[PDB]
């Protein structure tokens, strides 16, 4: 689909058997999700934002269904205020910016 | 144009006589630019990011040319690491997201 921007661009995602709502974010180089129940071996990382830098756990090869479309990649779990779908998975679902 | 997201979606903007480069950010409700001399008066505002908050100066009715398209709107100035075009200006240039 085509999404206009009068409202935040939120989509329903399925990850780890759980259902969440997440923001399509062209300004995020990576994907970061609120703290959640995920299996496996993860590793520290820190990513910067507007209000400062935050501490996160990187999980690789994580399957995500975004707007019921499949993608496999790296997901970061941490204290973000919102679930964010970043460019690393937007390219995989073939998403483009158009004006 | 059609912007794919393999690299950051950067664009040339003209604001207050000066040329800068800014990020098209569907994850930002508002447009926040780096400190710069902006002709005028302003009301205070604070926005939230990934690292927490920030204190910024809000200017209204500022003309901006984004990739050659003109838009008039509210612009925030302050502590951001990158100039960001947020959804208040992305809807005025006709920008949509497609997948
Ligand atoms: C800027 C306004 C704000 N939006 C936002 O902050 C969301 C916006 O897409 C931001 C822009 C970024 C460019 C500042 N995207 C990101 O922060 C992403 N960072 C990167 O991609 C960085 C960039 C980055 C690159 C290089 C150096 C950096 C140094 C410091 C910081 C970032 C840096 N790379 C990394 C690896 O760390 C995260 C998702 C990985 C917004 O709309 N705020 C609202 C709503 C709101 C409230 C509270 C928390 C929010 C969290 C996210 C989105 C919206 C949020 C408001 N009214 O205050």
């Amino acid at each position: 689909p085509q999404v206009t921007l009068w409202q935040r661009p939120l989509v329903t995602i399925k990850i780890g058997g759980q259902l969440k709502e997440a923001l399509l974010d062209t300004g995020a180089d990576d994907t970061v999700l609120e703290e959640m129940s995920l299996p496996g071996a993860w590793k520290p990382k820190m990513i910067g934002g507007i209000g400062g830098f935050i501490k996160v756990r990187q999980y690789d090869q994580i399957l995500i269904e975004i707007c019921g479309h499949k993608a496999i990649g790296t997901v970061l779990v941490g204290p973000t205020p919102v679930n964010i779908i970043g460019r690393n998975l937007l390219t995989q679902i073939g998403c483009t910016l158009n004006f």
